């Protein structure tokens, strides 16, 4: 078993990462870190630092706390010799992930940018099914009530919190898997309420290298029920995809999927790449955000009331 | 010797891009494309892919239009099987950059992304003598005044377009990565770009690298890099022509920023290499994204 320890536990610690841990029978969870919160079962500590000095022959580290720490975390986990798991984003800039992916390599470690996202089960089909024809149009609609997913939480309305977008990213993450070519960016519009510093709600339009126009709406402005789509329109009908990916159809027939297993798909990932002496770092999804804030448009609204 | 074709000759490919070539002997200026311009001596298109599809014999082309057309000028080329060379900024968002590296890697052809304040004369001095020191800390200072459009745009970079420049140099004469920690953007409520901003940056041995961009009117304009050491300051000024060591003023060349990257692209293309650094961009792309955004009055 890999001896594994997670810092931040928080809400996707609590809801996802623990469940799977405990599931994975190729990880030991060994220590966790949080200033507010303890693990029954195993050892605690107060911040990553103490878990460091303390825990030598651990093997690696999941880091499940805001995107505006990972980089120092995820620096003092592979300086300690740890393999380091990276929730979504990877960083809150793309130059302290290249500089984590050079530092891991720099020491032979696995580093592993997860998109949880991608590993839900309509992703996989959707590449195969569409590797093979010729996209016409793209549209995105990923929308949802942000105070339902995010309770009480205010890094993501601070810089490198991304806002809407630390959703939103997800779809992009989907999308540059099952499109066969690259995506760029044609423009963004970004819409800031009064008292946030992140976007509450993005349009992006971008074309992949053959022109075709991939359109995604973004909203925390939204019900109690998601809207997490996105649709390929092809020459053999319309691919959509459904429920954050838990749902597809094809041509308008359902196809069937697996169970929802993205997080146990995740952990199961970062023992193959650590056996394999691996690692899995795709910014992608975060690079096309980045070039969203660079080139895009911002507007403002109104307060959102944090 | 290497055929080469320019495109977009604007003030700086008459000042600085011609001259250049017509001085290196390597290349043979063949052909050059634009909308409202034409050069004597050679053969002239009003587009590129009219250049293209009639100089086939062609080796090379030099972008000289801004970034917001030269990409789509950049994919057409490589596809045509030409080297290609850059001006800077190397695009108007990263994933451009990306797409050209990608298909000049997978065509074999040379891309070359140039920063002309890299060639300045204090820059290979300064990052020859700081390559084995131990730095302490970096300040950064660029300051001018903007009243003497597209800057004001989205993608327009704002303060960055000159900025850039400053951020090419610095991440050129240091020896290690940059991760910016905090930058903060000043915004005139009337623009989409910053007029001000702020950059706090750490390398990776966590030595402090500050930067100062300020466009409004203020203190006498200044462009300058200082970079501490234990053996003492090493100072760059006057945008990269001036260079003083531990108080001590250096020697320096006369500035030869475009014959220097016209021979850095020849010799590119002799040892079949591509050289596209996208870390000055991708710097001010983390500053757009990372960055605190502060409203100030209308320009
Ligand atoms: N919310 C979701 O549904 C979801 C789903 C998938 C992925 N994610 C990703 O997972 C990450 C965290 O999401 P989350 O919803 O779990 O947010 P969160 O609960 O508010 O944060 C998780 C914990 O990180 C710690 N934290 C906050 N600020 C910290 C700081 N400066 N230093 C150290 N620890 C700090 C906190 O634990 P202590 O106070 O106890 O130290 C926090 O409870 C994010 O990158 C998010 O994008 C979230
Ligand atoms: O430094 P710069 O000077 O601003 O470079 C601009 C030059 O490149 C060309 N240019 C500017 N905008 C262009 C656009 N949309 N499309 C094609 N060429 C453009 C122009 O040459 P031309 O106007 O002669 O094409 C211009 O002289």
């Amino acid at each position: 078993q890999v001896s594994l320890g997670v810092v931040g536990i928080g809400k996707i610690a609590r809801d996802q990462h623990l469940p799977a841990i405990d599931a994975e029978p190729g990880f030991k969870l060994t220590a966790c870190a949080s200033r507010h919160a303890e693990v029954t079962g195993v050892r605690n500590y107060r911040d990553l630092r103490a878990l460091l000095a303390a825990e030598r022959e651990l093997d690696a580290v999941s880091l499940c706390a805001p995107p505006q720490v990972r980089y120092a975390q995820a620096r003092a986990a592979l300086e300690a010799g740890k393999h380091v798991m990276l929730e979504k984003p990877p960083g809150a800039t793309l130059g302290e992930v290249a500089v984590l992916e050079a530092l891991a390599r720099e020491r032979g470690l696995t580093l592993f940018a997860t998109w949880h996202s991608r590993c839900a089960s309509a992703v996989e089909p959707a590449r195969e099914w569409l590797a093979t024809r010729a996209i016409r149009a793209v549209q995105v609609r990923w929308k949802a009530d942000v105070r339902r997913w995010h309770p009480g939480q205010q890094w993501i309305w601070e810089p490198g919190g991304l806002g809407v977008f630390d959703p939103g990213i997800n779809a992009l993450s989907i999308v540059t898997r099952i499109l066969p070519r690259e995506l760029v960016l044609r423009e963004a519009t970004l819409i800031v309420p009064s008292d946030v510093q992140t976007p509450i709600a993005a349009e992006l339009d971008c074309a992949d290298t053959d022109g075709v126009p991939v359109r995604a709406e973004f909203d925390w402005r939204h019900g109690p029920v998601e809207q997490w789509e996105i649709a390929v329109d092809t020459a053999d009908g319309v691919l959509a995809i459904s429920r954050g990916g838990a749902q597809l159809s094809i041509a308008g027939e359902p196809v069937e999927l697996g169970p929802e297993r993205e997080y146990p798909a995740l952990y199961a990932h970062f023992h193959a790449l650590i056996a394999r002496g691996e690692s899995d770092v795709d910014v992608r999804p975060l690079r096309l955000v980045a070039d969203a804030f660079l080139f895009g448009r911002r507007v403002q609204t109104d307060a959102f009331g944090r």
